[PDB]
DNA sequence: GACCACGGCACC
DNA sequence: AAACGGTGCCGTGGTC
């Protein structure tokens, strides 16, 4: 284009370069915005961000972020990326959608401001005609980019003297069970690496080897493996002890406090709105999606995420989310009932499981329960599922084929949602986003079948992202209102920050607007807590 | 230093 | 590991 001098008139798309790939910790480089067959590039980035009321342009959350963290009030707009992203969850990347739709992503503003242009015209086009993508754009991703800038740069609190703590009794307790399996082997070795402890276990030792790996066709030395032999000998025992600790240490423990921000004193993440083929969002840089919380050593690191003084944190989660969505979708009169009737399916199938009644049924076992319900019900084996529970291969046989008969019309909607899925080549949610999969006429077997796993689950588990961004869109701004802050999204949840003084109001109109966001043949409920920190306020 | 593949595993 | 789905990060082992 023609070089205009800065500042671009109002509505022009902009192009920028960061040091690296997080905005709360980037540099900024270059800016930059075009419009009407011009470019404006910026001499000075950080002055001229003052001069934009709006980021308009690729990857416009991140430096909507990068904006907060100036204290400037730049919401983000219209980006391509979201356009490509409703069209194909494909497009997850610039690389991507630029090489796709006529362009070329480079490390120069001036080029990715025009870029944008050229790529929102195009993209803008192709949607024109698709009014359920459309209503998708214009409701619920473009205005929760702001609501994930907000998010992104507000951060969460940390207890950093608790980890760093918490890293040195893990580590002498990381030491102790090393100590035993060297003895054990008779001689060291790097328990990390997956190559040596195949030779010990499976060669030095006699162990029998269960299964193999994917790529390489290894022995393997995963979990599911070596918890067979739990018993058939004792360093195994040890070895998943070791790989737990060493697990949450080293991904979790250790990391987590050194990405403590300056200005903020807080912790972020970056809420990432393509890249996922579902719809869902996903977390990074780091993940705060998959804190743990299984064992008791995972809830001490949840412990860790505090509320500001004066401050507590609202924790709100929606209940067996999937299953009220798959009675919407699918219309079974049975599994409507369960949740018109307050019915868990969760701790129903835990009573089976450990033989224990409703009132005895304890986090723990619930836990276990929900992955053997959704294991069964997106297409887990009887020999998987027989591995799992400890039971005959017989029992793991009766009980898929009785929780598909409790609800009879399930196995009725997967197939109307494959036969349209092979017609059409994609599958949608409830609010017409879309997932292409092209292999459910494959001509191999084990590709069809998975592909057709990917293509039922897309809808429910699609579905049920679509009324999180939904609610988050809607809540987000009683929040403000309130005084109260959105600080992680999990999916299904959502952690909230309030004053003292208002955590009850807030907690209340949390529960209700995403208990409401969109009304079901299926009641939507939502459980919610308040605390001091993560794990107390969602129990 | 920068990339990358792989096995492995944490979250919903 | 295996006919659950969706993610991202770890250390290892390797290349340039
Ligand atoms: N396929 C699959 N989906 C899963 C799994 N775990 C979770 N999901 C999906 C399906 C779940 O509906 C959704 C939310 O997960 P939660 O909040 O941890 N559990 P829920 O909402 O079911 O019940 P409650 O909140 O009353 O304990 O994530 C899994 O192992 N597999
Ligand atoms: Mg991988
Ligand atoms: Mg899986
Ligand atoms: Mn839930
Ligand atoms: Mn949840």
């Amino acid at each position: 284009l023609e070089e205009a001098p800065w500042p671009p008139p109002e509505g022009a798309f902009v192009g920028f370069v960061l040091s690296r790939k997080e905005p709360m910790w980037a540099d900024l480089l270059a800016l930059a915005a075009a419009r009407g067959g011009r470019v404006h590039r910026a001499p000075e980035p950080y002055k001229a961000l003052r001069d934009l009321k709006e980021a308009r342009g690729l990857l416009a959350k991140d430096l909507s972020v990068l904006a907060l963290r100036e204290g400037l009030g730049l919401p983000p707009g219209d980006d391509p990326m979201l356009l490509a992203y409703l069209l194909d969850p494909s497009n997850t990347t610039p690389e991507g959608v630029a090489r796709r739709y006529g362009g070329e992503w480079t490390e120069e503003a001036g080029e990715r401001a025009a870029l944008s242009e050229r790529l929102f015209a195009n993209l803008w086009g192709r949607l024109e005609g698709e009014e359920r993508l459309l209503w998708l754009y214009r409701e619920v991703e473009r205005p929760l980019s702001a609501v994930l800038a907000h998010m992104e740069a507000t951060g969460v609190r940390l207890d950093v003297a608790y980890l760093r703590a918490l890293s040195l009794e893990v580590a002498e307790e990381i030491a102790r069970l090393e100590a035993e399996v060297f003895r054990l082997a008779g001689h060291p070795f790097n328990l990390n690496s997956r190559d040596q402890l195949e030779r010990v276990l499976f060669d030095e030792l006699g162990l029998p080897a269960i299964g193999k790996t994917e790529k390489t066709g290894k022995r393997s030395t995963s979990a599911a493996v070596l918890e067979a032999l739990r018993e058939a000998h004792p360093i195994v025992e040890k070895i998943l002890q070791y790989r737990e600790l060493t697990k949450l240490k080293s991904t979790y423990i250790d990391p987590l406090p050194d990405l403590i921000h300056p200005r903020t004193g807080r912790l972020h993440t970056r809420f990432n709105q393509t890249a996922t083929a579902t719809g869902r969002l996903s977390s990074s840089d780091p993940n705060l999606q998959n804190i743990p919380v299984r064992t008791p050593l995972g809830q001490r690191i949840r412990r860790a995420f505090i509320a500001e003084e004066g401050w507590l944190l609202v924790a709100l989660d929606y209940s067996q989310i999937e299953l009220r969505v798959l009675a919407h979708l699918s219309g079974d009169e049975n599994l409507i009932r369960v949740f018109q009737e307050g019915r868990d399916i969760h701790t129903e199938t835990a009573s089976w499981m450990f033989g224990v009644p409703r009132e005895a049924v304890d986090p723990l076992m619930r836990r276990a329960a929900k992955t053997i319900n959704f294991g069964v019900l997106y297409g887990m084996s009887a020999h998987r599922l027989s591995q799992e529970l400890a039971i005959p291969y017989e029992e793991a046989q009766a009980f898929i084929e009785r929780y598909f008969q409790s609800f009879p019309k399930v196995r009725a909607w997967i197939e109307k949602t494959l036969e349209e899925g092979r017609r059409r080549g994609y599958v949608e949610t409830l609010f017409g986003r879309r997932r292409y999969v092209p292999d459910l006429e494959a001509r191999v077997k084990s590709v069809r079948e998975a592909a057709e796993r990917m293509a039922f689950n897309m809808p429910v588990q699609g579905t049920a992202a679509d009324l999180m961004k939904l609610a988050m869109v809607k809540l987000f701004p009683r929040l403000e209102e309130m005084g109260a802050r959105m600080l992680l999204q999990v999916h299904d949840e959502l952690v909230l920050e309030a004053p003292k003084e208002r955590a009850e109001a807030v907690a209340r109109l949390a529960k209700e607007v995403m208990e409401g966001v969109y009304p079901l043949a299926v009641p939507l409920e939502v459980e919610v807590g308040i605390g001091e920190d993560w794990l107390s306020a969602k129990e």
